[PDB]
C-alpha cells in the first residue's frame, strides 16, 4: 500500500492516523511536580543512538528492514539532519525550488532516510492508559512502523506528529522503523531561503496518558480598563468515558502562593439547539492586581490543570506558564497592556554550524542572551514553528514572538499559484491550525503569522479568518501580495525604505512614512524584515530608528537576520572553515546569500551588532548646557538597575568623570546637571560621553553591562600657536629618474616616471613595499554586488557600474611632477589622470611639503567626472614594510564603522591589536574601516588630518579575488588605505542599489590633507 | 562676536617657485579671547598672470554656524555688464536655486541687486564656475554677489530708498553660503543640510585679467 499510494505526492494526504494537536503535555500524576515543572516519569525521551541507512529512493528500501535491523546500517545520534553526517549534500537555494516545479510530484530519485530504534517499554505502560510516540520534527515526510506493523504517516517538517502505539507495543523490547522522505508534496510549501536538509531533526518522545485524560486546554486572560483586575479563563477538554464524579481543578500560582483556584464538573454551557459540550468545562478565576507580563518584566504565574474524581483522586495533571498580558490594536496602534509597543526585533532561523537545523537548549539561551544584551525585545520565527523549548525560554526571559506557519511557496510563478488554489487549502490549513493548537498558551507569542513569500491567495484570507475566530487574543499578520492585504492586521512590509518609494507593479514597497497615510489606511506598520545585514551592512540603520521614534504608527521591525547560515567543513589538515552555498557540490545554489546575520554562525558578533544595540537603546539623551536630559522608552519598568556614567575628555585625554543614579519612570524624564566643567588651557575639542551601566547582574546580563551611550561635542579651542622654528632644512637631490629629499636620517623618494612617493627611509631601513598611490575603488561588499540569486546580474549594481566604467582597470597617467626648494621646506607637485578607453574618470592633483621638522604635508585635490558612477572611495593606499602589534588612533571606534553606519562608534583614543582591525566576513570584502579619524599611529608612523582608514595584512586586490575568508593569506608588511572620503555601505536590501544619496561621493571635486611624520 | 571679530595675523610668508611666486597666509578671528574662525591661504601667481587662491577655513564647533565662508573686496571699477557661467539669471541661494539654470548669463550691473524694501544680503548667484566684470575674471566653483552696496551699508540701512551707491563695486565671492530659510520668519528656519556645520571648509579661486 505504502509504495503503491505514494502519499508523498498528494497534497490531499498530509497525514494518516495522526493524533489531534494540543499544547505541551507531560501527564504528571503528581500535582506538585506539575506545578514546579519538574520531570514527568510519563514523558520519556527516545533521543540518542539510532540505526540509520540511506537509500536513493523509497523503492530501494528492502522489506526486511520493517522487522529486522539492516546490517549495513550505521549507528547515529538522533535528533539529526543526515546531511550533517555526510550521507548526502545539504543544498542552499534561495527562491528556485531544489526540485523540478511539477506539483504535486517529486523526483524519482528521492533521498530516503531509514531510521530504526530498538527500545524498552515497561509492562506498567501497557496494562492501562495510552502510549503515544511524538516526533517533534521530521523533514519532510515519513511513514512509521512499530514491530513490523504500519502505524501512520505525517507531513509538515516543523510541527510535532503524534501516534497511538498502544495496540502495537509489547512489554520489553520493541522496534520502531521510520522511513523519512527528503522530498514530498509538503516540499512545495517549504521553499524558505535556507539550507535544504532532511531527517529526524527534533526530539522523539514517548508519552503515557490515562484512558480518561486531558486532551486539550486553552488559557485566556482578560482585564479591566487599568489592568488592576483580571479574569483567567481556562477551557479544558477530556477524552474517555464521561462520569458524574469527574472534576477539573484549575489552580493559579504566583511562585509558591496559590492565588486562585476553581473546581467544576464537566458540562459546558449550551451553545446551540443540540446542547453543549458534555466533555468540556471552563473555569474562571478572578485575579486582583495581577503582575503583568512583558519583555521588560516577564512576570509569570503557573496554571495547574488537575483531572480528578470529586472525592480527591488525581487522574492526571497538565500545566503551563501563564503571562498576564493583553495584546490589541486600537486606533491604529499595537498595544501591549494598553501601551504602544516599539519592536526592536530580529528574524531568527534555527541554525547551528555543526548540527544544521537541530536546536539545543544551550544555543537557544546563548542567542536570547546576546539578543537582550543588544537591546532586542522581539523575534520572528522565520519561517516556521520553532522547537517547543524556544517559546518556554521566550516566556521566561521575556521576548515578544511572532509565531509563523511553515508555508513558503516563493519559487512558484506567480507566487500565489498554490495559495490561491482550493486544492491546496487543506495542506495549508494544517500548517496554520496545528501551530495555533500547539502554541496558543504561550504569553511570549503576541502575533500569529500565516507564513512567508507565498503571494496573496484566497487560502490566506480563509485562514486569517480562522485564527481571528479561534483566537481573538492575538493580531494576525502576513506580508505576501503587497504587505497590506486583507489577510493582515499589521502593514508588515519587507525592505520598504524610510523615505524612498519602490513603486513595483502590483506589490509596491512605499516609503514606510508614506505607507501609513495612504487614503483609507489606518493600520500600524512593523517591518517583518528590514536592514538586510549581509556582510558589511546595516548602513542607514539609524534612519529607520529616527522614523520609528517620530511616527506613532511606525512601531518597529525585525532585522534580517540573527545568524549567518554558514556550515563547518574541514580541509586536508582537518582544520575547520565556514562554508556557504555550492561548497557541498550542491547545484544550482545561491552561494553566500545564506549568510545575512548580525552574528557569525558561532555567535561571534559582526560589527553591525553594535550599531543595532545603539539604535535600539531604551534611554534617549539631550544636552542643554550642563543639563543632561534622560528619557526612558520603557513602557512598564522603572530604571531600577541603571547608573549613568559621564566623562569629559580633551582629544582623548580624560578631564573629568562621575556617576549619577538613574531613577526614571517608564516614559518619564530625569535632569542631570553636570558640575562646573573645567576649562582646558590646551587646544582641542572637548567631548562628553555618557553611558548607562547596569550595576546588578540579571537573568540575561552580567554586572556592569552597558545598555546605552551617547556623545556630544562640548567647547572647542582651535589651535593658533605656531610650531617651533626648525633649524634644519630638507635637501633636494634631483636626478633624471627620482626626486630624493633628505633631512637627517630620514629620506623620501619620488619617482619621476610614475609621479608617486616610491620609498621612504628611516636610517637605512626601507619603509614601503608598494608606492603611495591614489585608490578610488574598494573590494566589493555584498551590498555592492547586489545579488540575491546567483543566476541573476543587475546592471544597476554598484560593482557592475564600477566594472563597466573601468574603475577597477583604470591606469594612472602622469601629467606633472615638479620639485621646488622653499625657505624651510621642499615642495613636490604632482598631477595624475585615470583613464579608460579614452575617458578621463579621475584627476588627482597633489602637493607634498616636507619641512625641517620631518613632517610631510600631503594635500590632495581630486576631480571626478560627473557622468562616471560615483566612486567607492577617494583616498591613498600603500603597502608598508612594518608589521606592528598595535594600532592606536584618535577617531571613531573601537569597532569597524562606515559613514552610514557610525552612530554607535565613539570619538576617543583607541588602541587595539592589528588583528582586531580586520573583520573576518566569510565572504571577504572591504572591511575594518574607522571613520572621523584625526590621528593614526602604527609602528614608527603617524598620520594626522580628518580621514577614514583601514589597516590589515590583506590588500583590496586579495579581498576582491578571494571567495572564502579561510583562503586569505597574510601579505608582506601591512596594507594601509587612508581615505579622505568613503561611500556608504547601504543595506536597506542586498539585491539592488541601497546606498542613500547623501552617502554617495557625488560632489565632483574633493579635497583632503594628511600629515605623515615619524614618532 | 561674528560681526565684530578681528583678524589676527598668524603667518605671512613669500616664496619663489620655478614659474611662480607663492604667498602663504594664516589668520585668526577672535572675540573676547575666543577663536571663531581660522583662515589658511596660499596665493600662487604664475607666468600667465593668473593668481590661484586656495582657502582652508576652520570654524570652531561651538560657535554658531556662520552665514558665509568667502572673500570680499571693493573694486575700483564700475562696469556696465556682469557676465557669468553659473546658476541664473535671477538671484539664487543654496536652499532656493532649483528654478535657476546653469548657462552663460549676461546682465546689467543693477540687475545683480535685488531691491528688497528692507535691505539685506541679496543678489547671490550660486554654482558659478566663471565670473566676468570689466578686466577681471574669477574662476572656480563659488557663489557671488556684486553691487554698489557694501554688506555694512545694507545692515545699517532700514529702507531701500536710503541706500547710496558707494565708490566702485563691492564683490562678495563665497566658497559656501548658508541657506536663507523661510518656513517661517520668526524662528530659525534654515534646514540642517544648509547650515555651514562641517567645521572645515576648502575652496579655491583663480583671479586673472581678461
Ligand atoms: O525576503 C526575504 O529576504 C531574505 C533575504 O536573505 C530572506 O530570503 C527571507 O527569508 C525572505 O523573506
Ligand atoms: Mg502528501
Ligand atoms: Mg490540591
Ligand atoms: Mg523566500
Ligand atoms: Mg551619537
Ligand atoms: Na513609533
Ligand atoms: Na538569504
Ligand atoms: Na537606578
Ligand atoms: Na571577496
Ligand atoms: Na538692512
Amino acid at each position: 500500500v505504502v509504495l503503491q499510494r505514494r502519499d508523498w505526492e498528494n497534497p490531499g494526504v498530509t497525514q494518516l492516523n495522526r493524533l489531534a494537536a494540543h499544547p505541551p503535555f507531560a501527564s504528571w500524576r503528581n500535582s506538585e511536580e506539575a506545578r514546579t515543572d519538574r520531570p514527568s516519569q510519563q514523558l520519556r525521551s527516545l533521543n540518542g543512538e539510532w540505526r540509520f541507512a540511506w537509500f536513493p529512493a523509497p523503492e530501494a528500501v528492502p522489506e526486511s528492514w520493517l522487522e529486522c535491523d539492516l546490517p549495513e546500517a550505521d549507528t547515529v545520534v538522533v535528533p539529526s539532519n543526515w546531511q550533517m553526517h555526510g550521507y548526502d549534500a545539504p543544498i542552499y537555494t534561495n527562491v528556485t525550488y531544489p526540485i523540478t516545479v511539477n506539483p504535486p510530484f517529486v523526483p524519482t530519485e528521492n533521498p530516503t532516510g531509514c531510521y530504526s530504534l530498538t527500545f524498552n517499554v515497561d509492562e506498567s505502560w501497557l496494562q492501562e492508559g495510552q502510549t503515544r510516540i511524538i516526533f517533534d520534527g521530521v523533514n519532510s515526510a515519513f511513514h512509521l512502523w512499530c514491530n513490523g506493523r504500519w502505524v501512520g504517516y505525517g507531513q509538515d517538517s516543523r510541527l510535532p506528529s503524534e501516534f497511538d502505539l498502544s495496540a502495537f507495543l509489547r512489554a520489553g523490547e520493541n522496534r520502531l522503523a521510520v522511513m523519512v522522505l527528503r522530498w514530498s508534496d509538503g516540499s512545495y510549501l517549504e521553499d524558505q531561503d535556507m539550507w535544504r536538509m532532511s531527517g529526524i531533526f527534533r526530539d522523539v518522545s514517548l508519552l503515557h496518558k490515562p484512558t480518561t485524560q486531558i486532551s486539550d486546554f486553552h488559557v485566556a486572560t482578560r482585564f479591566n480598563d487599568d489592568f488592576s483586575r483580571a479574569v483567567l479563563e481556562a477551557e479544558v477538554q477530556m477524552c474517555g468515558e464521561l462520569r458524574d464524579y469527574l472534576r477539573v481543578t484549575v489552580s493559579l500560582w504566583q511562585g509558591e502562593t496559590q492565588v486562585a483556584s476553581g473546581t467544576a464538573p464537566f458540562g459546558g454551557e449550551i451553545i446551540d439547539e443540540r446542547g453543549g459540550y458534555a466533555d468540556r468545562v471552563t473555569l474562571r478565576l478572578n485575579v486582583e492586581n495581577p503582575k503583568l507580563w512583558s519583555a521588560e518584566i516577564p512576570n509569570l504565574y503557573r496554571a495547574v490543570v488537575e483531572l480528578h474524581t470529586a472525592d480527591g483522586t488525581l487522574i492526571e495533571a497538565e500545566a503551563c506558564d501563564v503571562g498576564f498580558r493583553e495584546v490589541r490594536i486600537e486606533n491604529g496602534l499595537l498595544l501591549l497592556n494598553g501601551k504602544p509597543l516599539l519592536i526592536r526585533g530580529v528574524n531568527r532561523h534555527e541554525h547551528h554550524p555543526l548540527h544544521g537545523q537541530v536546536m539545543d537548549e544551550q544555543t537557544m539561551v546563548q542567542d536570547i542572551l546576546l539578543m537582550k544584551q543588544n537591546n532586542f525585545n522581539a523575534v520572528r520565527c522565520s519561517h516556521y514553528p520553532n522547537h517547543p523549548l524556544w517559546y518556554t525560554l521566550c516566556d521566561r526571559y521575556g521576548l515578544y514572538v511572532v509565531d509563523e506557519a511553515n508555508i513558503e511557496t516563493h519559487g512558484m510563478v506567480p507566487m500565489n499559484r498554490l495559495t490561491d488554489d482550493p486544492r491546496w487549502l487543506p495542506a495549508m490549513s494544517e500548517r496554520v491550525t496545528r501551530m495555533v493548537q500547539r502554541d496558543r498558551n504561550h504569553p511570549s507569542v503576541i502575533i500569529w503569522s500565516l507564513g512567508n513569500e507565498s503571494g496573496h491567495g484566497a487560502n490566506h484570507d480563509a485562514l486569517y479568518r480562522w485564527i481571528k475566530s479561534v483566537d481573538p487574543s492575538r493580531p494576525v499578520q502576513y506580508e505576501g501580495g503587497g504587505a497590506d492585504t486583507t489577510a493582515t492586521d499589521i502593514i508588515c512590509p519587507m525592505y520598504a525604505r524610510v523615505d524612498e518609494d519602490q513603486p513595483f507593479p502590483a506589490v509596491p514597497k512605499w516609503s514606510i512614512k508614506k505607507w501609513l497615510s495612504l487614503p483609507g489606511e489606518t493600520r500600524p506598520l512593523i517591518l517583518c524584515e528590514y536592514a538586510h545585514a549581509m556582510g558589511n551592512s546595516l548602513g542607514g540603520f539609524a534612519k529607520y530608528w529616527q522614523a520609528f521614534r517620530q511616527y506613532p504608527r511606525l512601531q518597529g521591525g525585525f532585522v534580517w537576520d540573527w545568524v549567518d547560515q554558514s556550515l563547518i567543513k574541514y580541509d586536508e589538515n582537518g582544520n575547520p572553515w565556514s562554508a556557504y552555498g555550492g561548497d557541498f557540490g550542491d547545484t544550482p545554489n545561491d552561494r553566500q546569500f545564506c549568510m545575512n546575520g548580525l552574528v557569525f554562525a558561532d555567535r561571534t558578533p559582526h560589527p553591525a551588532l553594535t550599531e543595532a544595540k545603539h539604535q535600539q537603546q531604551f534611554f534617549q539623551f539631550r544636552l542643554s548646557g550642563q543639563t543632561i536630559e534622560v528619557t526612558s522608552e520603557y513602557l512598564f519598568r522603572h530604571s531600577d538597575n541603571e547608573l549613568l556614567h559621564w566623562m569629559v575628555a580633551l582629544d582623548g585625554k580624560p578631564l573629568a568623570s562621575g556617576e549619577v543614579p538613574l531613577d526614571v519612570a517608564p516614559q518619564g524624564k530625569q535632569l542631570i546637571e553636570l558640575p562646573e566643567l573645567p576649562q582646558p588651557e590646551s587646544a582641542g575639542q572637548l567631548w562628553l560621553t555618557v553611558r548607562v551601566v547596569q550595576p546588578n547582574a540579571t537573568a540575561w546580563s552580567e554586572a556592569g553591562h552597558i545598555s546605552a551611550w551617547q556623545q556630544w561635542r562640548l567647547a572647542e579651542n582651535l589651535s593658533v600657536t605656531l610650531p617651533a622654528a626648525s633649524h634644519a632644512i630638507p635637501h633636494l637631490t634631483t636626478s633624471e629618474m627620482d626626486f630624493c629629499i633628505e633631512l637627517g636620517n630620514k629620506r623620501w623618494q619620488f619617482n619621476r616616471q610614475s609621479g608617486f612617493l616610491s620609498q621612504m627611509w628611516i636610517g637605512d631601513k626601507k619603509q614601503l613595499l608598494t608606492p603611495l598611490r591614489d585608490q578610488f575603488t574598494r573590494a566589493p561588499l555584498d551590498n555592492d554586488i547586489g545579488v540575491a540569486e546567483a543566476t541573476r546580474i543587475d546592471p544597476n549594481a554598484w560593482v557592475e557600474r564600477w566594472k563597466a566604467a573601468g574603475h577597477y582597470q583604470a591606469e594612472a597617467a602622469l601629467l606633472q611632477c615638479t620639485a621646488d626648494t622653499l625657505a624651510d621646506a621642499v615642495l613636490i607637485t604632482t598631477a595624475h589622470a585615470w583613464q579608460h578607453q579614452g575617458k578621463t574618470l579621475f584627476i588627482s592633483r597633489k602637493t607634498y611639503r616636507i619641512d625641517g621638522s620631518g613632517q610631510m604635508a600631503i594635500t590632495v585635490d581630486v576631480e571626478v567626472a560627473s557622468d562616471t558612477p560615483h566612486p567607492a572611495r577617494i583616498g591613498l593606499n600603500c603597502q608598508l614594510a612594518q608589521v606592528a602589534e598595535r594600532v592606536n588612533w584618535l577617531g571613531l571606534g573601537p569597532q569597524e564603522n562606515y559613514p552610514d553606519r557610525l552612530t554607535a562608534a565613539c570619538f576617543d583614543r583607541w588602541d587595539l591589536p592589528l588583528s582586531d582591525m580586520y573583520t573576518p566576513y566569510v565572504f571577504p570584502s572591504e572591511n575594518g574601516l574607522r571613520c572621523g579619524t584625526r590621528e593614526l599611529n602604527y609602528g614608527p608612523h603617524q598620520w594626522r588630518g580628518d580621514f577614514q582608514f583601514n589597516i590589515s595584512r590583506y590588500s583590496q586586490q586579495q579581498l576582491m579575488e578571494t571567495s572564502h575568508r579561510h583562503l586569505l593569506h597574510a601579505e608582506e608588511g601591512t596594507w594601509l588605505n587612508i581615505d579622505g572620503f568613503h561611500m556608504g555601505i547601504g543595506g536597506d536590501d542586498s539585491w539592488s542599489p541601497s546606498v542613500s544619496a547623501e552617502f554617495q561621493l557625488s560632489a565632483g571635486r574633493y579635497h583632503y590633507q594628511l600629515v605623515w611624520c615619524q614618532k
